[PDB]
């Protein structure tokens, strides 16, 4: 099928710790990540991206899942300005998304990033998710304005969409959020490393990845991992499945990493939200 | 079948060098690495940690060959406590197993690292190995109370099995121990990278890796690979085959790893040890 | 069949930038990278090493293809002195080969380093391409002779095969050299990830890999991968097809390194050269 997706650069002020501390962040619709955006293998997506009048920067939107020319389709429109392009999606998967302008370390950082989910065609490619979760991990930089920082890679925090333990309650007594599953269900975490600079060694605490799918496709499976390498503007999808009730705590590994905010817990309950991890909850803002 | 393991959690001094050096580690039974774990896919693992008397802080137990529930079964506990958990060994494999405590970062680091290796219940599923040897990779921090340095990835060295340049008699004339095979022999190395922070990337130096096991899961089976990225917090097994007598080097080919220490040698000889390799030999001490 | 390989120890001044900055390199044949090696399956190579009079420093070499003794075959020899070893390609695929004498980090650094290619016995075993490009990342360090910046990981650029945006006209309009193809092409890159610190995150910007092979082996294959992650000291064969005309830019996903120069722009057009990727064209110097 034939879908429209329209999407507004925007440079607004969103919170990144659940103290309620502010940056002045570079977005998609005015949040960090930016929309989910799902559509199913073969589907041509129809792309608009328009960037606001009242923004100081030009910006640009390039698709993991997209197969185009870099120079006039994932180019940098100046604040008033709008563009468009049309792509097929030929490859399912879990895809990254992000603004491509000078520089991109910089666009990526202050909160230019999401992620494209691909159904494969074939609905029975990969088994039968009971849960649906995205994490994307990015690096949160104290000063925005600073470049020189993040070409020397001194990030403040290694964060799980946009917020430092934003999914960690048992750490961090004020965060509100956490993943919600039943004892049994399978539980597909859709994982997409922003970057722009670090590695992400993904480890499930208490448990084992069932199955992982390098870029999201079937064809690429790997079982029973215990962690798995995502590099900078990579992306993966992970399964996972509790055989008892408690929690577990989906880490970076690399413990620098993870101890300055990179922790998302998942709990699982028999009287888990039936919504939760389900329709428009998949990532949980 | 039902198999006990007991480990204390012992505050004591251990070498991290050949010139006698020694520093002030947290271990598994008063070693590092902590002892190796050895069972069957499908065995019941009755676990017991004793945190010992005059340990000055709080110690955990993860494994992540366990599927169990964080909050509970990986908890601290107090010195003078004693902590029981049972799990399965669901899949086979090789599995880090680490103190879990507060900071994580720093309770590895310190040496509360080790190797759980599960044999598959099917025993031809993997090609028979005429040897056998354990090499875990960690950072060394000059000062085991400077958390900072630690957080800024500011390493002394990097380690097999807790030394510098443990196994490498070639570049270090104070080196005793190295690793034994045959011309044609299987060797298996089953590896885990402990971090706390950094990767891996594995490379036997005048040969191959002749098979890769992520995770050390069959399935998972790779072939023919010059090196192998291994994350912080993951393990791999990694098959070698010498058709030559005389020596290969593995090391971590990020040189300024492998120059700080992360060298350990292979001598294949016609006259090799029978015993090396073998038995409970396994991890060189 | 048996082949000759006769390589030069040679410390000659080479450019390094656009703008046509000299350093004094440590190099094979008086270039960097050192020229392509190519053979098949099962080949016996007779390989020969001299080390130039002139020289200052001891010299040797290291295939990742070769399985042999690292203490006698790889062993450095000094200024005018001369080194023969025979091996066989073993195994298929694409393999790093560079200097291995004291102290290895440097010697990389310094520019010795290339790839030796390994052609398939079985023919059919890859699917044909249409294009052949190398593409070998390093770490370029201001002083060559500062060997503590480089144990410190402190590197002022990240290259392709020697350069600084080597292959970006687009970004540096004193770029002199980009890739070439048409639509529906299948272009093969070789790459090598040299160091000798640093890892990449290779992606095609506005395509995807259509096909990832590790170490180039067949049986390893992945597919419709929009990152791959190669280890320093580590290689890969990646496929690219783009289904329309333009460009794609192929980064290290890492974007500090891919802001300090590892880009590669490859040109889409329908009159692209027909020397261009084929023959003695696959390394663009
Ligand atoms: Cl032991
Ligand atoms: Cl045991
Ligand atoms: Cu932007
Ligand atoms: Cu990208
Ligand atoms: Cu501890
Ligand atoms: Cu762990
Ligand atoms: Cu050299
Ligand atoms: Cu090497």
């Amino acid at each position: 099928k034939t879908v429209q997706v329209t999407l507004h650069a925007v440079e607004t002020d969103v919170a990144y710790d659940n103290k309620g501390s502010t940056y002045r962040a570079w977005t998609f619709d005015g949040k960090v990540p930016g929309p989910v955006v799902r559509v199913t293998e073969g589907d041509t997506v129809e792309f608009t991206l328009i960037n606001d009048k009242n923004s100081k920067n030009s910006h640009s939107m390039d698709f993991h899942a997209a197969r185009l020319d870099v120079v006039e389709d994932f180019e940098s429109i100046k604040p008033g300005e709008t563009k468009k392009y049309t792509f097929t999606a030929d490859n399912p998967g879990v895809f990254f998304y992000h603004c491509g302008s000078d520089p991109m370390i910089q666009h990526i950082a202050r909160g230019m990033y999401g992620v494209i989910i691909v159904d494969p065609k074939d609905a029975n490619a990969l088994p039968k998710a009971d849960r649906e979760y995205v994490l994307i991990q990015a690096e949160h930089y104290e000063n925005p304005d600073d470049k020189t920082a993040m070409m020397q890679n001194k990030w403040s925090n290694v964060v799980f969409n946009g917020g430092v333990f934003k999914y960690d309650p048992v750490h961090d007594s004020e965060a509100t959020s956490w993943l919600q599953a039943k004892p049994g269900e399978r539980v597909r975490i859709y994982f997409v490393n922003a970057g722009p600079n670090e590695l992400s060694s993904l480890h499930p605490i208490a448990g084992i990845w069932d199955r992982v799918y390098p870029s999201g496709n079937p064809k690429n499976v790997q079982y029973a991992l215990q962690s798995y390498l995502i590099g900078a503007g990579d992306a993966a999808t992970l399964d996972l499945i509790s055989p008892v009730e408690g929690a577990n705590a989906i880490v970076d590994h690399s413990m620098r990493h993870a101890h300055s905010g990179a922790i998302a817990v998942i709990m699982f309950t028999n009287d888990a939200d039936p919504e939760a991890g389900r329709g428009e909850n998949i990532l949980i803002r």
